[PDB]
């Protein structure tokens, strides 16, 4: 039932979490993870590293993003309505497709 921290999170102990009803995923490491399809939605991503995920067609719904890296992510698709994107790093992600709508920026 613990969170995984300081190694990078295999996405099927992320599924099981998030299943279980956790939300907070804060500072985890998901760097490169294949990630595709999958709902976050009320994720707590807090300073978390995304860089590089497969993000295609996520649900990012009202995810808190803040201070979270995103660099060269792939978020093809994928749902950022009401998430929260203050202070992340988006530096050359990919957001065709992708639901900007309501997302906060700085």
């Amino acid at each position: 039932g613990l969170v995984p921290r300081g190694s990078h999170m295999d996405v099927e102990k992320l599924r099981q979490l998030y299943a279980a009803g956790e939300r907070d995923f804060s500072i985890v490491d998901l760097r490169g993870a294949v990630l595709e399809n999958i709902n976050l939605s009320g994720a707590i991503l807090h300073g978390a590293m995304l860089d590089e995920a497969n993000l295609q067609q996520a649900n990012l719904s009202r995810a808190d993003l803040s201070g979270a890296t995103l660099n060269g992510a792939d978020l093809r698709g994928a749902n950022l309505s009401k998430a929260d994107l203050s202070d992340a790093i988006l530096d050359n992600a990919i957001l065709e497709g992708a639901i900007l709508d309501e997302a906060v920026l700085n």
